[PDB]
């Protein structure tokens, strides 16, 4: 019933000054992207056009008819995030959609809905796979008002962190997956497609029944954590801006969680050399029963890379430098499990699929009627055993909803989305490094342009470089 064509006459006229230059642009806000919304303060979005593109001005190489469309998602934890808009960051600099709109890009900027949401009644509305679905369905907004919008919608770029950054990973990786299509049908989603032009994907927690035995196979032996505290209903925002202030739990693992890390450490190298992942050279990658092997030296390969890009700038490696093998001030060698043990640990194991079914992530896979399930064959049959000798009973998420949720089951060489900007900062433990670089690997095996990279010093963020995003974007443009 709601109307899904875009009126080029309906905006309001704003500016914003970043030091000097007035941008001006046209707000086309909270537009219902679906004719059948279940929430539509979430499933909404905003769209931004420079004012050049509305008297045949150019920016750049860009005009009307030219302009890339960039796609930034605010979702963070799973939770339902808001169209973003147009302002500064905690910084006090332009954030991406303002510099964004001075590089003379489109700004779309979904909505979604996310993992606590409810209906009227008390049924969850925002469990997996909600949010994937509401990108995909603005996308074919998009698509479905090309021709009188401007912009190309041939030339979208998704940006996301954390969980969002899953979600622009995904959101490149199932292009018109079938899969989608009957939540698409029920929320009226318009029939186009949502195939994208380019992904960037700060720190993405993807992979997730399997960044368990990754986060125990690099944190093994790490006994004493600290970690902020997140709870069931921590918001977006702060999942994903470590900039704010919040208290802090630390303590030793128990002995219990230290078997539980053993025996899911254990498990990483039967997943890994399933996924035959071969590095630039052709040479698999894999790993032995002791978790050693040429992954891990691949591993190794990207710190020494971050270290010795940080050497170059001038940046302290001190704290790291035990290990590291120096020689001409520079790394020519790392110690990947001595780096892994210098930090104290983050998230205590399991780290996503929690026994207790309490993770953000545990919530996530919740359905209408529960509000969080297991999703590793590891955390459910522990439960289920202690049920079966108890005579809690545990619930499972459906193997078709694990399976929408993980880019893994989707990247081809197939896979129409081409470009592919990945960052996992050196010291950000709230993934396993091995799970971005997993997503690296398979992508590059399937003929796809990847730019991946640990910025050194950086822990949990996104949108710490809009200079060398922009940069790259323009680049992959052409
Ligand atoms: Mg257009």
């Amino acid at each position: 019933d709601y109307d899904l064509k875009f009126n080029p006459d309906k905006y309001i006229s704003k500016e914003i000054k970043i030091n000097g230059k007035k941008i001006k642009y046209r707000a086309y806000e909270n537009i219902i992207y679906i004719k059948n919304p279940i929430d539509k303060d979430y499933q909404n979005m905003n769209i931004y056009i420079p004012e050049e593109y509305f008297n045949n001005l150019s920016i750049g190489s860009y005009n009307s008819n030219n302009a890339p469309i960039f796609f930034p998602n605010t979702v963070g934890g799973y939770m339902p995030g808001k169209a973003d808009t147009v302002g500064l960051g905690r910084d006090g600099k332009a954030n991406s959609l303002t510099y964004a709109l001075s590089k003379g890009y489109v700004v779309a900027a979904p909505g979604a809905r996310g993992r606590t949401l409810t209906d009227d009644k008390g049924n969850y509305i925002g469990k997996a796979p909600a949010a994937i679905v509401d990108l995909k369905a603005a996308v074919r907004y998009l698509y479905l008002n090309d021709e009188v919008m401007p912009g190309d919608a041939n030339k979208i770029i998704s940006n996301g962190t954390s969980a969002g950054g899953a979600l622009s990973a995904l959101l490149g990786a199932s292009g018109n997956s079938q899969d989608y299509l009957p939540y698409l049908k029920e929320i009226g989603a318009a029939e186009t497609r949502d195939d994208i032009f380019a992904v960037s994907a700060y720190c993405p927690i993807t992979n997730l029944e399997n960044a368990d035995s990754a986060y125990e196979w690099m944190y093994n032996g790490v006994n004493s954590y600290s970690r902020m505290e997140f709870t069931r209903n921590t918001s977006a925002q702060e999942y994903n801006d470590r900039s704010l202030t919040r208290s802090t739990v630390q303590g030793n693992l128990t002995n219990d969680e230290i078997n539980i890390s053993n025996k899911l450490k254990t498990l990483f190298p039967i997943y890994l050399n399933s996924l035959k992942l071969t590095d630039d050279g052709g040479n698999l990658l894999t790993l032995d029963k002791s978790g050693n092997g040429s992954f891990k030296t691949y591993l190794s390969i990207i710190i020494r890379n971050s270290a010795n890009r940080a050497l170059r700038e001038g940046k302290d490696i001190s704290q790291f430098k035990k290990a590291f093998t120096i020689e001409n001030n520079k790394v020519v060698a790392v110690n990947l499990d001595v780096y892994t043990h210098i930090g104290d640990r983050m998230k205590s194991p399991p780290a996503f699929d929690s026994l207790d079914a309490s993770s953000g992530e545990n919530n996530l896979f919740g359905d209408k009627k529960s509000d969080s399930k297991h999703f590793t064959k590891f955390s459910f049959d522990i439960n289920n055993k202690a049920a079966i000798d108890y005579f809690s009973i545990p619930k499972m998420a459906d193997k078709n909803i694990i399976k929408m949720m993980n880019p893994m089951y989707y990247i081809d060489s197939n896979t129409s989305t081409k470009y592919w900007r990945i960052r996992h900062g050196a010291i950000d433990k709230d993934t396993s490094l091995a799970i971005p670089a997993i997503l690296a690997l398979k992508l590059k095996n399937s003929g796809k342009i990847v730019n991946f990279a640990a910025p050194w010093g950086q822990g949990h963020g996104g949108d710490y470089d809009l200079e060398e995003l922009f940069n790259w974007i323009d680049n992959v443009v052409k």
